[PDB]
């Protein structure tokens, strides 16, 4: 684990300031919030502070602090995000929409008093005006997405990617492409991780009291694909318990089988796949295949005795 | 073996009663001949002795003796028929003329003096009139066929079936499917078999001096089934019903075990090592290698598809 972990151990309140230039079109948001990094919760509203959003909201999602997911107890050495805390972290993004512009961010992340703090600026190039961005054709919603984690140990952060897919109005998706790195401002030791990645559920919403143009954004957060020792000791012991039971019921049966079947060297080959195949031809099922697999494996055995 | 064995060393003669009605239709049937057990053959003649036989002789081929099948030695210890002279058996039969009707038949077999005689009553209903059977659109003649053969212990006999396949003049085919027991007369110790086949070779044709409605009926027929490559189709068979036990009982939990593991094809082989370690620390043995087989498997088709 890390000390940073420490800091994250109850609500955070979180203050996010951006400034966006697309295609020309500048605009100012501010943010406000809570993290609960305990649960992996995330609760935020955003107010564009300089009149309408040129771009539609879902766009800013990604954009608008994985320091707050949930990491479970066996992948606590895996948390770069709080181990940088509480100097903060630089997170850089190119947002590739395909058949469109792109996005480029640069952001800093980290504490300034009890508060986390997110500051952000974004370009953005080449957008088609007539296009899914700038045409507002994207929907008040959002799929959850896995984003995929991995080690930078030459830039002693990590790389990041993954692809968001937006839900477009005439039921067809747009896809955003995101690379991704995340440099540590302090000089203190961080940690580098394992591969595994940040499954992120959100949804957008609005505040009804609210004159401005906005977004409410909640979102889960919750580190995997890293599977503990427990988990393995516990599939292991079922399969031991699976197998004394398939062995105590069918052993003697599959050995009485290859008993009348006098299988030699030259014919095993042979009489499996033949076998196989009058079993296969009522159907194939797991089962049937780990009949065959358990039958094979005596036919070996067999053989190889002898 | 047994000692009704002895019964069949050499050659002897056979006579059969038949008594009949199909859908109204009254006939008799007598018939002699001789079979020869040590090699499995059989010699027939039956004459209609009420005019025209009103079905076609194909269909009362598989009705006109079974102790008279080549036991093969290693096989002896599984001749039920043999075993239950000569006090004799009951041998009852329901055939199922696909989209047509049946025949039920009774039948006592047993020697009197040095012959072994046969009295049948065959009742068919339910028969199409303009039907293959009724139509008398069947084609003289007859193909190979397998009588599977199994122990019915309450009944102290066995249970048979076979489907026999009936040529159709106008080309396609008309299934008849059988189903049989047999039950002993006396009150000697029968033989109870293992499950096997008989191989049965049949050939119809005519008596040239013979101006009476008739059929001469030759038969070869061989047990097989209990050891060697002939005992591929009951292991199959036997696979199957396991293999469907298996996946009745475990499918569920392979699927939940996976998963909860939520293995990534990057990882699965390491994931896959460890459990396989922590299955033997208890031990080895052959159903705890196929239980690893089958999660290996169910593995491999989760990522390889993902
Ligand atoms: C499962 As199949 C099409 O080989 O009977």
């Amino acid at each position: 684990m890390s000390k940073g972990e420490e800091l994250f151990t109850g609500v955070v309140p979180i203050l996010v300031e951006l400034d966006g230039d697309v295609n020309g079109h500048k605009f100012s948001v501010s943010g406000e919030g809570e993290g609960d990094a305990t649960y992996g919760k995330l609760t935020l509203k955003f107010i564009c502070t300089t009149g309408k959003l040129p771009v539609p909201w879902p766009t800013l999602v990604t954009t608008f602090v994985q320091c707050f997911a949930r990491y479970p107890d066996h992948m606590k050495q895996h948390d770069f995000f709080k181990s940088a805390m509480p100097e903060g972290y630089v997170q850089e993004r190119t947002i590739f929409f395909k058949d469109d512009g792109n996005y480029k961010t640069r952001a800093e992340v980290k504490f300034e008093g009890d508060t986390l703090v997110n500051r952000i600026e974004l370009k953005g190039i080449d957008f088609k005006e007539d296009g899914n961005i700038l045409g507002h054709k994207l929907e008040y919603n959002y799929n959850s997405h896995n984003v995929y984690i991995m080690a930078d140990k030459q830039k002693n952060g990590i790389k990041v990617n993954f692809k968001i897919r937006h839900n477009i109005e005439d039921g067809s998706v747009q896809l955003a492409d995101h690379y991704q790195q995340n440099t540590p401002i302090g000089d203190g030791p961080v940690l580098l991780p394992d591969n595994h990645y940040l499954s992120t559920q959100s949804n957008l919403s609005k505040d009804p009291n609210e004159k401005r143009d906005h977004m409410v954004l909640l979102e889960f957060v919750t580190a995997a694909g890293i599977t503990g020792s427990s988990t393995m000791g516990q599939v292991g012991r079922q399969l031991a318990i699976i197998g004394d039971d398939i062995n105590r019921r069918y052993d003697s049966e599959f050995q009485t089988m290859l008993q009348h079947l006098q299988p030699t060297a030259e014919n095993a080959y042979e009489y499996f796949t033949k076998i196989a195949t009058s079993l296969f031809e009522s159907g194939i099922n797991w089962g049937r295949v780990v009949a065959l697999l358990g039958f094979g494996y005596r036919l070996a055995l067999h053989v190889y005795q002898h």
